[PDB]
């Protein structure tokens, strides 16, 4: 444990909050990347256990915090009132660095999970690019598997432990809403999310005996982990995915059970101002979505899941936390 | 007639060169893109004399000119010496737009040729995303065939004219230098090769009536073109083919005879340092290649090839404008 500091190419002229923050909270990146190679090794990591992301959770609750700014907040019954200024939001990359004579230890296993041995393993002194992308079942533009897709879990036994599937392909998802003022879709070629969930699928059977593995929606709950949540352009956008994580693997092959058109899968979403709050327990009150055409371009490189013969997976999320450990699977902050 | 202008999704954190030049070269991309699709239209292409192909080609070759600078640069028996930093290096989508008033219309026929008319034609500002692969005798990471490989050609019967071959299905490529230090080598899975290879054939005998057709190795010549070279994270790789363009097509059956291990194709690759210039007539010196794995994962998306009881067709390549127009089989700018 020791106190990290931020790096980051953010420019003092962009009026963008994450450039804003990141001036004056963060360091330049520094030109200087010697990464410590090392073949002498048996470092252990656990994912799951690891402050580097609650530090990161905590300063990027203080981004958020002096960020986006709500009209209301309203916690522990008590509401606080201040000003709604719609702002330019786009997340830019973060690298977290050990100060003087701390180091940052690397795993360069491609197929290493995040909890036990590896070996192979560098050293730096800083991190390497990581997008504060605050987002529920989906994860948004992260790092790919650099071979295969792998499955994360601190236990796959325990059906409330969180999986972190981290993927491999990249894929695009268009969310938008048009120029109803507050409903929007999201465009999914469907082949590919059938490509992909024969991945997750045939893994998960690898570490599944020999059961019909299930894809299904989320059970219950707020509408934040029951939807693809996320933010695009400071606007609050809660999108479906019934039609989406659904389907059947059985006999080797994957079996879509989802609606689809032309080829494409539209998702229903929605924009909203009340929002369950992910820092805090409790809720914001924003301004109505700003005018015209509110699109993102996004690309999914990740997936958030929770199980229960059979065995059904379902999309999770909520705790932001296991969304920095999607980038944070590690390192080590080590002396 | 114009000269256009490049949209991307280039990031100005990255130290990536092509993301470095597009940065202050393109434009950041359009996402809306509405194709106003048009029915009552019969217009005629030529994908063999396109200009938008020469100026990708001018802007490629500038790119590579602030991007990848060698240490030797000998032409015309005059010899330029500069700093040869090995730098990151991964082609990134590049849309081609047309400036104001003026438009680029499109090609909708899937089974559509290259040269002649076409009649279900859209019309954008913006071509797709196209990545500046810059490759000899396979063409890696394109577009496919929508439907079944297509057969490009200036003309056929000219045996001298470059055959392109848009593929359908991608093939999948690892080429690979492991932990001589300038050897390295390339997987292929037979099985895929030998069925892409029964079409390529099948629609080969389908424009060369009842001839038997075999598939054999390069002429000979330069390196660049005897070989699949190609450029892998700043390292030009060298390819050996022999054991890939090889085989047998006859009465309705591929036959491979080309060897093979495990039941895939490993090609005996090397990287060199000296380099026959694609973009100008003279070479290019190198520093020796990077320590560590360096790993290339692509997809073959078509082939170029050369036509000489019996027709034989070759591997070839060499001049990179073809390489755009197997992405640029094309559009049009037109008023
Ligand atoms: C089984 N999983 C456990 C689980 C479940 C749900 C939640 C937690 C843990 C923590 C958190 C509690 N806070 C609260 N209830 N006020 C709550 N998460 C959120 O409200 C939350 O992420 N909102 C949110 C905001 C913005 C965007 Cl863009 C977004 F995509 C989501
Ligand atoms: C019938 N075919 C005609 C034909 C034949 C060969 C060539 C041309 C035309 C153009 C070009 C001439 N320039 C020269 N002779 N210096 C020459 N091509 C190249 O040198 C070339 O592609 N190099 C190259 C570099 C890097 C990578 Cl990664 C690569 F994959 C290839
Ligand atoms: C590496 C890559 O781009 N895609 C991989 C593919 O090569 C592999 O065969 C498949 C097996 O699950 O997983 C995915
Ligand atoms: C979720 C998951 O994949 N867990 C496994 C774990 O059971 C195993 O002990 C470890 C070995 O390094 O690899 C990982
Ligand atoms: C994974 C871990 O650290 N602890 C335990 C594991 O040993 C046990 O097998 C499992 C059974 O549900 O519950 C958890
Ligand atoms: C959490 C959530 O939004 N669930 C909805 C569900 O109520 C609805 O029946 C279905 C059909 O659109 O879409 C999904
Ligand atoms: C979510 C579930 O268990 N079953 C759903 C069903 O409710 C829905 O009508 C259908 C349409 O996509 O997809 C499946
Ligand atoms: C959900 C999210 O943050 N998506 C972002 C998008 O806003 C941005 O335009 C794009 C390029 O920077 O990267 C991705
Ligand atoms: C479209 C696809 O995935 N594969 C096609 C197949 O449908 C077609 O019958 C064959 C004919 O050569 O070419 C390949
Ligand atoms: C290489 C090739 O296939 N060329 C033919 C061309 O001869 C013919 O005129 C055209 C008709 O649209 O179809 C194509
Ligand atoms: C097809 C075309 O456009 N031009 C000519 C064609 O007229 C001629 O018959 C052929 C013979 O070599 O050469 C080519
Ligand atoms: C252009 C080139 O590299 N040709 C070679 C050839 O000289 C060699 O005999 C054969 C066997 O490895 O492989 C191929
Ligand atoms: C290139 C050619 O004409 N024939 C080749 C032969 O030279 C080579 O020994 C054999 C092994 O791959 O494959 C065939
Ligand atoms: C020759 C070439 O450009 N190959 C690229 C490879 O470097 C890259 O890892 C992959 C995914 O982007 O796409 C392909």
């Amino acid at each position: 444990k020791t106190t990290l500091f931020c790096a980051s190419d953010a420019k003092a002229y962009e009026k963008e909050v994450h450039n804003v923050w990141a001036t004056h909270a963060c360091v330049p990146t520094d030109p200087n990347p010697q990464e410590m190679v090392l073949a002498n090794v048996t470092e252990n990591f656990n994912m799951w256990k690891n402050d580097m992301v609650e530090q990161m959770h905590e300063d990027i609750i203080s981004l958020w915090d002096e960020s986006l700014k709500p009209c209301v907040k309203l916690t522990g019954g008590s509401a606080i009132t201040q000003a709604c200024p719609k702002v330019s939001f786009d997340p830019i990359p973060l690298h977290y660095c050990a100060p003087a004579g701390f180091a940052i230890l690397k795993c360069n296993n491609k197929t290493f999970n995040g909890t036990g041995p590896c070996r192979n393993v560098s050293t730096v002194q800083c991190t390497h690019g990581i997008k504060p992308v605050v987002s529920t079942q989906l994860l948004l533009n992260g790092s790919l598997a650099e071979e295969e897709i792998i499955i994360r879990s601190e236990n796959l036994t325990n059906n409330a432990k969180t999986i972190i599937v981290h993927l491999n392909e990249s894929v695009n998802i268009v969310c938008t809403r048009p120029n109803n003022i507050r409903q929007a879709h999201c465009n999914i070629n469907e082949s590919k999310w059938n490509n992909t969930l024969q991945k997750v699928g045939e893994e998960l059977a690898k570490h599944f005996p020999s059961k019909t593995i299930k894809f299904e929606p989320s059970s219950g709950g707020d509408l934040e982990i029951t939807t693809h949540s996320f933010n695009c352009r400071g606007e609050f956008f809660y999108c479906n995915t019934s039609d989406l994580f659904n389907g059947t693997y059985r006999n080797g092959t994957y079996n879509h059970t989802g609606r689809s058109s032309n080829g494409t899968i539209t998702l229903q979403c929605k924009i909203k101002q009340i929002i369950n709050m992910w820092q805090e327990v409790g809720r914001a009150i924003y301004a109505p979505p700003i005018e015209g055409e509110i699109t993102c371009n996004s690309n999914i490189t990740g997936l958030l899941l929770l199980r229960d013969d059979t065995e059904t997976f379902r999309p999770g999320g909520g705790d932001m936390r296991d969304n920095w450990r999607s980038e944070l699977y590690k390192y080590k902050v080590v002396e």
